[PDB]
């Protein structure tokens, strides 16, 4: 690979400084979920909103990393109900856990407003990951559906699957939340997609000329920047993609204390590897 300096990576979409013209680990997408959620839920931890609320998990099948996302905060003695629905089982491994309630269904409207309607008056905290390759009817119909559940389950937080309709497949403009776009490591190796991460809702016009600056930002992304061995970046591996991971587990709260702030995340990506069984 390439080598390069850097003091930080991108965190966001919108601090990606360049483009470039498309063209065409064991168990990897469950990493950069549990990356990315417990990025979201640190951040709120941080803000201190995430004690006392309920998780509400739509799109969450199997779902194996939410049980390491759950007994983090567990251990950490925030007090959080986890609610995990989807229309498929889920990963065994959740089983047992009196404070994660598992829900099979496919939700809408009417059953958005009837498990909002329960959980009232307390925290909602959404985190959505459902789809269908999908075609740009079936992503706008997921994204609708995204919209009907902030506007129903009211969350003081969300985190949402984001990735725009490709502009050669665009169809009509359409509504998103504002929001900052999370960037995830550890994503496929041409992925566009990003998590919409909001906290509170002003919805905001998707264009086709932003699905071609999207495309191009996440290809210069993923055919450049990704590429890269970060030189100066002290750790193991000097990837950009644990360069990524490393400034993301560095908001992460825990109980064990350490001599440095590298010994703390070579703890934690240890910890998280293991669990998922990456070597
Ligand atoms: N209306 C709905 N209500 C409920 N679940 C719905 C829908 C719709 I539309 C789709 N899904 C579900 O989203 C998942 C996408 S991959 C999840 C991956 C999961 N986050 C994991 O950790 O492995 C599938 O499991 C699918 O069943």
């Amino acid at each position: 690979m390439d080598v390069v300096s850097l003091d930080k990576p991108f965190m966001y979409f919108e601090e990606i400084d360049n483009e470039l013209d498309y063209e065409p680990l064991p168990y990897q997408g469950q990493l950069k979920l549990l990356l990315g959620e417990l990025f979201f839920l640190s951040k709120l931890q941080r803000h201190g909103i995430l004690d006392g609320a309920t998780v509400v998990y739509i799109g969450s099948a199997p779902g194996t990393h939410i049980r390491y996302l759950r007994d983090h905060f567990y251990n950490l003695g925030v007090i959080i109900k986890w609610m995990l629905i989807d229309g498929r089982h889920h990963d065994p491994i959740l089983n047992g856990l009196r404070d994660v309630t598992l829900v099979t269904r496919f939700v809408d409207e009417e059953y958005l407003r009837s498990i909002k309607k329960q959980l009232h008056p307390s925290k909602i905290i959404l985190i959505s990951d459902v789809r269908s390759e999908p075609s740009t009817a079936d992503l706008l119909s997921n994204y609708a559906l995204q919209n009907v559940m902030i506007s129903i389950l009211n969350p003081v937080a969300s985190s949402l699957k984001w990735r725009c309709p490709f502009p050669d497949q665009w169809i009509k403009d359409f509504y998103i939340p504002h929001g900052n776009k999370m960037l995830q490591p550890f994503a496929p190796s041409y992925s566009a997609e990003m998590r919409l991460l909001s906290i509170y809702m002003r919805l905001t016009r998707v264009t086709k000329s932003d699905a071609v600056n999207y495309e191009k930002k996440m290809y210069y992304l993923n055919k450049i920047v990704r590429n890269k061995v970060v030189i100066n970046f002290d750790y193991p591996n000097q990837e950009y993609d644990y360069f990524h991971m490393y400034f993301m587990l560095r908001t992460v709260y825990c109980n064990k204390t350490f001599p440095t702030t590298k010994a703390k995340i070579l703890f934690l990506q240890q910890s998280i590897f293991r669990f998922l069984n990456i070597p």
